[PDB]
């Protein structure tokens, strides 16, 4: 059977599984999974997946969530090359490095700043924003060392990292202080296959999702 | 030679500290001490701009996040697969597990936790709760199986027992979790080097809680 993804567009977790299989190869079929109105709480849902999170990949019975480790499993399960996530152990572990920054820095310090003020209507945190800044800095320089982000060619953990920049792009923070940042994403954009369809669209409708709910 | 930066009471750190011990990997350990600011030296950030631990030097070959040097060294030194399994749906398995300890249970015990003993504000009963939501999807993986990611322990069991071991340093009540309880002692037991690598540092943690709160 096809792979199935239960997933949102605008969830910036699905856009990184979209992205990865695009650029794997890996067709997935597609069940939209909407949260509003608690389709991820459903009893087979929470069967499927007792996390009742998107996204969730159902591989012919294998199931897994987490974003990123959907990802590297597309990648080694069903890649024709490794070049998106290199059998060397050195490359590997720079893509993975950068894959936990993603997480744990990056789309975690937008989250914290921007997620309770669209989701709770909290005010806007500078502070907080403030950190999500930080984070910014930290990939600029990363970027200002070396062509893609965990090294000298596109890989997975690029395309986790557009999906959060384009995200924090959709709520209107303002890139323009990191000029490797802004750099890289153009050449992202070109590079990813299915960039258009897989993430770009998803994300302007977070961003239109953002100025409704503020 | 693979130098470690590191301080003992972090999580991430012991989550290295247990992998190399689990891997077979000696690591000359580098105590960085941070309230003098050591991360922060013109030398330091030229290996690691983000002026973090766990940093691993493997000759030249830098590597920050923890989770990321845990799989470098199974990848590049490992001599036991079920320890961080080849095959990719077990591998999955086991990252996926790895990015719920960072993602949901080391976060949900750092934002209940971090504020109390660094920022003095006092501890949110919510935040505490939402925790315990973790410690829930974490006792459910392991009611059906032996370890966190399947059968055999494996990198992943050794991020969450860091992540546990810091959580019950805090005094955070754990006896609801009986499947947490009943794979806490396993690990305690199955992980090569437990104490050395993990046990002070979680002791020298609660009792730094103890002493800020
Ligand atoms: N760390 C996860 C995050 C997944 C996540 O946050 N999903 C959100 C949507 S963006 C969700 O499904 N929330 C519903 C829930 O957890 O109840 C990943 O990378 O996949
Ligand atoms: N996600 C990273 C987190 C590392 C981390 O947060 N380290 C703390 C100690 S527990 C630190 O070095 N903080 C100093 C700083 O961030 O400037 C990992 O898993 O290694």
């Amino acid at each position: 059977m096809p792979i199935d993804l239960y997933y949102v567009p605008g969830s910036a977790p699905c856009r990184n599984v979209l992205l990865a299989a695009k650029a794997v190869g890996v067709d997935l079929n597609l069940k939209l999974t909407d949260l509003k109105s608690g389709q991820h709480l459903t009893p087979e849902f929470i069967k499927l997946n007792p996390q009742h999170n998107v996204p969730t990949l159902d591989d012919n019975g294998f199931v897994l969530n987490e974003s990123r480790a959907i990802m590297t499993y597309l990648a080694d399960q069903y890649g024709k090359d490794d070049s998106l996530y290199p059998k060397d152990p050195k490359k590997r572990a720079k893509v993975n490095q950068r894959l936990y920054f993603d997480m744990g820095t990056l789309y975690q310090s937008f989250g914290d700043a921007y997620y309770p003020h669209m989701f709770g209507g909290a005010p806007l945190d500078e502070d907080k924003k403030k950190k999500l800044g930080d984070a910014l800095v930290f990939l600029d320089g990363f970027l200002e060392k070396s062509a893609f982000v965990a090294g000298e060619d596109l890989t997975l953990a690029d395309l986790a990292i557009v999906a959060s920049i384009s995200t924090i792009e959709a709520v209107e923070y303002d890139l323009s202080p990191y000029k490797n940042i802004n750099s890289w994403y153009s050449k992202v954009k070109a590079a990813a296959p299915g960039y258009k369809e897989a993430n770009e669209e998803g994300a302007k409708g977070f961003g239109q999702m953002f100025k409704a709910m503020t």
